[PDB]
């Protein structure tokens, strides 16, 4: 993902059928004579974005440029949530289903995993990063412990950030609970707020490569973000 300096970034389109799904998805979404009322209000929660771009010497290299949804941000605090009971798609072969479920066995009991986050320590200015193996190693016992260090500074837990976190996190359930035409696999949310107020929080829907047409209500989807509300709801206690 390559930040350009006007608050756009360029993603590198996944190899096919990944890359080529992902791109009908936002053209689909995004389509200027669009005026399907599910897919106007679904625009409010991805990234914007601006059309396919390749760069000038190479038509072939292709990318998405999408919103920086970070840029608004002084010290942006960024976790990364894959969400939905199933991380393949109705499509894939068994070898490919066993190797999507090896990858965290939890995904149906939990309905939600923590791809990564950075989080800036306000005593030391600076970040801590964590990578795939840590929202992977997260149990029922560990997730609300988990979920939780996203929010803390070093110095305490930002619970304005949890508490709007909830909030925009309803509106996305919302709409799910609204829609019958689209189930997500293997799709995110990203986690923003101002590590440096409730507070800047921004929270869209991302990863779009196994986006299906469908007869009805995503159930693991709806599954994944109320789990993750109630986790969250929980943390307010702490
Ligand atoms: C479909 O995929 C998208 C779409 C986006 O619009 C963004 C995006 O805006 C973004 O800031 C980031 C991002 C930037 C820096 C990080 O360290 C990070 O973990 C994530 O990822 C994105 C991914």
């Amino acid at each position: 993902i390559l930040q350009h300096p006007d608050g756009t970034v360029l993603k590198q389109l996944q190899p096919p059928p990944r890359g080529p799904r992902e791109l009908e998805f936002y053209n689909m979404v995004y389509a200027a004579d669009c005026f399907d009322g599910v897919l106007l209000e679904l625009r409010k929660y991805l990234p914007k974005y601006y059309g396919i771009w390749s760069p000038p010497t190479a038509p072939n290299d292709l990318y998405l440029k999408l919103e920086d949804v970070t840029h608004k941000f002084n010290k942006p605090c960024i976790m990364d949530v894959k969400i939905g009971q199933k991380s393949y798609d109705p499509f894939a072969s068994s070898e490919k289903i066993q190797q999507q479920v090896s990858k965290y066995p939890l995904m149906e009991e939990i309905g939600f995993l923590v791809l990564g986050m950075r989080v800036y320590h306000v005593h030391s200015d600076s970040y801590e990063t964590e990578n795939q193996h840590y929202g992977r190693s997260l149990t029922k016992e560990t997730i609300k412990d988990g979920v939780s260090r996203f929010f803390h500074n070093g110095y305490c837990l930002r619970k304005d950030a949890v508490a709007a976190s909830i909030q925009k996190i309803e509106k996305i359930l919302q709409w799910f609970e609204n829609q019958k035409q689209l189930n997500f696999y293997a799709s995110s949310l990203l986690f923003v707020y101002e590590g440096s107020s409730g507070g800047e929080v921004e929270v869209r829907m991302i990863d779009f490569a196994h986006v299906f047409p469908s007869n009805t209500i995503d159930e693991g989807y709806v599954y994944g973000l109320k789990h993750l509300i109630s986790v969250l709801r929980s943390i307010l206690d702490n």
